[PDB]
């Protein structure tokens, strides 16, 4: 009984099949970034966070049988989501106009700030987050279209961009680096991601899928 989400008229499949991959994941929670301006919250993009079907049978051992409400405040719980052995596929689709430098700015720096956090910023990060920097150069993002994150279980990260929200044939670039091919998710549902509408998505869809 999974349904899909609208946000903004922004429309997330319940479920989708990739043609890079060819495995098929489902929404596992959607919401909405942007910038506060003068204590108003200014809108620019949707966010769709979608888990690959096998995500169930392996957060099932530890999450069976949890209240939404028990997993809303489990930080554990979202870290087997962020790291889990099954790929999540982040779907990001602009509300306002933004370059791809623009865009990709705030998010390497929420990106940059975590990894250093945790002590894992190396050379190599530095030069896989240079290389996510140059994917994002080329391109501009027109109200609904898309940035697609495929976050591989195998530490690499594919990128891929959408003129609007249906998923690219080919992906524009691979990031082979452990800790920045979860970096993106992190900023989103890990522990200093200030913004809960996509944490609680989680916390109130899975428990379903979970108990059968
Ligand atoms: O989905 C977004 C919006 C993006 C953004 C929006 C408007 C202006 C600059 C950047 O910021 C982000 C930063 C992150 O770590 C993760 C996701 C986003």
């Amino acid at each position: 009984s999974i349904t899909a989400i609208t946000v903004e008229n922004l429309e997330y499949p319940a479920v989708v099949t990739s043609p890079v991959t060819g495995k098929s994941y489902f929404l596992g929670g959607a919401g909405e970034r942007g910038l506060t301006i003068e204590g108003n919250f200014i809108k620019f993009t949707a966010i769709g966070v979608y888990l690959e079907d096998i995500a169930v049978a392996s957060l099932a051992a530890k999450w069976k049988g949890k209240s939404s409400e028990e997993l809303l405040e489990t930080l554990d719980f979202y870290r087997d989501i962020i790291s889990g052995p099954f790929e999540k596929l982040i779907r990001g689709s602009k509300i306002r106009e933004l370059s791809g430098p623009e865009y990709s700015r705030k998010v390497m720096e929420n990106c940059v700030a975590h990894l250093k956090s945790v002590g894992t910023y190396g050379d190599a990060e530095a030069e896989a987050m240079q290389k996510f920097a140059e994917a994002f150069k080329p391109v501009n993002f027109p109200p609904g279209a898309s940035v697609f994150y495929r976050q591989s279980p195998d530490g690499i990260l594919g990128l891929s961009f959408s003129p609007d929200t249906s998923i690219p044939e080919k992906e524009a670039a691979l990031i082979e680096n452990k800790a920045v091919s979860s970096a993106v998710l992190e900023t989103m549902i890990g522990e200093h991601a200030v913004s809960p509408d996509l944490k609680r998505c989680l916390a109130a869809r899975l428990p379903a899928l979970l108990n059968e």
